């Protein structure tokens, strides 16, 4: 509010602070005709706001660093210390006070934008944060993503997590510092800071305070997950895992169901809550007829990043010669059947692993056992494209900042007082070489949620082991059993057993634990 209060920060000569705009203020400030640069919005003919993230149009994991200190040295899953892979990159604190040197000068004398805001549903376990930034799209981003604190709480705000956006500026000495480049996003838990210099992406804040209540929730005995998550008139809670691109926002927002948030929860004693206030959805080749709900929210007060806007002010959704990850960001009242006020329900009955997989070998939807659910929680399988493999544990280990087993654990836990089952969904191919169809996936998530899947019979899918129907109200019968998608049963056993390959190789760094060693059992099978 008063530059006195900014200079604790080490930012200094600030003329003009403007805190919590309104979205009115922000929608002014960024058509303003006189911004220059990556700064500057466009207004669409579906009158929201669009952007142009400049060079980065996604998150960079390789400039992502944690300053190592007694506070997180024993207790981070550190990228260095094994045994698998992470971003958790260790940082001197010498060089974490060289790059904030580097951002709140940066700062200084610059008209600033200050954005109060939760990560959090409940107050007991909620982050309040502070937002510091010079572009105001990107005040305009943390406050569509964050909850926005109302009136009173903002009176006695008292931040526990600042992050202050220096996208403007860079780091010169980074091959001195054994860095990996120019770029950095830092996180400093004694301070409790996060920096960003160089990128303009708006969701290396939102990632980065997920990362921060993925560090601390689990040890208040809290799971933290990387899932979308609603709720049934009958007060059924779901929730759906997945990598990039499964399906989280895709499918969570179904109209017969309440949405609870698309993207970040926890799972507490008394049930499943929203981290977030707003939604981020995927555009590139957006339908309108699949996805009318989030074509509907694109208005004003939602912010579109990297779309191609003609000169007419239409939007051209299927253009993504600037990136494929183009986006838009909307407060989750844009949404019109939502849990409200506070985005939160009870304990979770359906939990969902979304999948997309490009080699075509996984089913359309399985229930698993419950050791399956925890070999393929710790998995995290996806695959991209020709197709490429990525195993990221807990579906989001690029979050993570405990070990996943710490995740699995939490997560068993809950899902074992509630009386909760799991399910592999797989979004992504089979032997069409085509994705399957967002029509033929949300009758599928509409089995699981009703009982018609639980009450199917089912066979074992070999190799896998995987529990699939004979057949399901709503769905082609003929892509429930992935081997009928190919020409010839033997056309998908070459793949299952490439794939098979890689899951038993990646899943072996959990085998050095008792209980990991038991749960090969359960993965697939040569
Ligand atoms: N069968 C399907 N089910 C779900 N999504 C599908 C399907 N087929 C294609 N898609 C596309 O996949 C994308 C899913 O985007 P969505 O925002 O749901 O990703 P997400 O899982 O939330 O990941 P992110 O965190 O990157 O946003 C959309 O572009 C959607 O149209
Ligand atoms: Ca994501
Ligand atoms: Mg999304």
């Amino acid at each position: 509010l008063t530059p006195q209060e900014l200079e604790a920060y080490g930012i200094s000569d600030v003329h003009d602070i403007v805190y919590n705009p309104s979205y009115d203020l922000l929608y002014q400030e960024e058509l303003d005709p006189s911004l220059t640069g990556y700064e500057r919005g466009v207004l669409t003919n579906l009158g929201a706001v669009a952007v142009d993230t400049g060079i980065f149009t996604g998150r960079s994991p390789k400039d992502k660093y944690i300053v190592r200190d007694d506070t997180t040295r024993d207790t981070f899953w550190w990228a260095d210390k094994g045994k698998g892979k992470n971003d958790n990159k260790p940082l001197s604190p010498e060089t974490w006070q060289h790059l904030k040197g580097l951002v709140t000068r940066q700062l200084s004398g610059k008209r600033l934008f200050v954005v109060d805001a939760f990560c959090g549903a409940n107050p007991d376990t909620r982050l309040s944060v502070r937002f510091i930034t010079e572009v105001a799209w990107q005040a305009h981003f943390v406050k569509n993503m964050f909850i926005r604190p109302s009136d009173e709480e903002l009176a006695g705000f008292k931040p526990d997590f600042i992050v202050m956006n220096g996208a403007k500026c860079t780091n010169p000495q980074w091959k001195e510092q054994g860095l990996n480049s120019e770029n950095f996003v830092a996180f400093n838990l004694t301070e409790r800071m996060q920096l960003i210099g160089g990128t303009w992406y708006g969701g290396e804040m939102k990632k980065g305070m997920f990362s921060m209540m993925n560090y601390l929730l689990p040890l208040k005995g809290i799971a933290s997950m990387h899932c979308s998550a609603n709720v049934g008139e009958k007060g059924d809670v779901a929730v759906f895992f997945g990598l990039s691109g499964t399906g989280k926002t895709t499918l969570s927002t179904d109209p017969k169901r309440r949405l609870i948030g698309d993207n970040e929860h926890g799972w507490d004693d008394d049930g499943v809550f929203n981290f977030e206030g707003g939604c981020y959805a995927k555009t590139i080749k957006l339908s309108k007829e699949a996805e009318p709900e989030i074509y509907n929210a694109i208005r004003r007060d939602a912010l579109l990043e990297n779309v191609t806007v003609r000169e007419d002010g239409t939007i051209d959704f299927d253009d993504g010669s600037k990136t494929e990850n183009t986006r838009v960001s909307y407060p989750i009242y844009h949404i019109d059947n939502i849990v409200k006020p506070v985005s939160k329900a009870g304990h979770a009955t359906k939990v969902i692993f979304l999948t997309a997989d490009a080699f075509g070998v996984l089913p359309p939807v399985s229930r698993l056992t419950a050791d399956q659910t925890q070999y393929h929680f710790l998995s995290g399988f996806t695959a991209k494209l020709e197709p490429t493999p990525t195993f990221s544990a807990c579906f989001g280990a690029a979050f993570l900042s405990l070990h996943p087993t710490q995740y699995a654990e939490v997560l068993v836990k809950r899902m074992q007082a509630a009386g909760a089952q799991a399910y592999l969904v797989n979004t992504g191919w089979n032997g069409t070489g085509k994705r399957i169809s967002i029509k033929d996936t949300r009758a599928i998530i509409d089995a699981i949620l009703n009982g018609s899947l639980d009450n199917a019979e089912t066979f074992t899918l070999p190799m896998f082991n995987l529990a699939i129907p004979t057949e399901l109200p709503g769905v082609d019968t003929k892509i429930l059993d992935p081997r009928n998608t190919y020409a010839s049963p033997e056309q998908w056993q070459e793949k299952a057993e490439t794939l098979a390959k890689l899951f038993i190789d990646n899943f072996d760094k959990y085998t050095d634990t008792p209980a990991g060693a038991a749960l090969v059992a359960a993965g697939p099978k040569l």
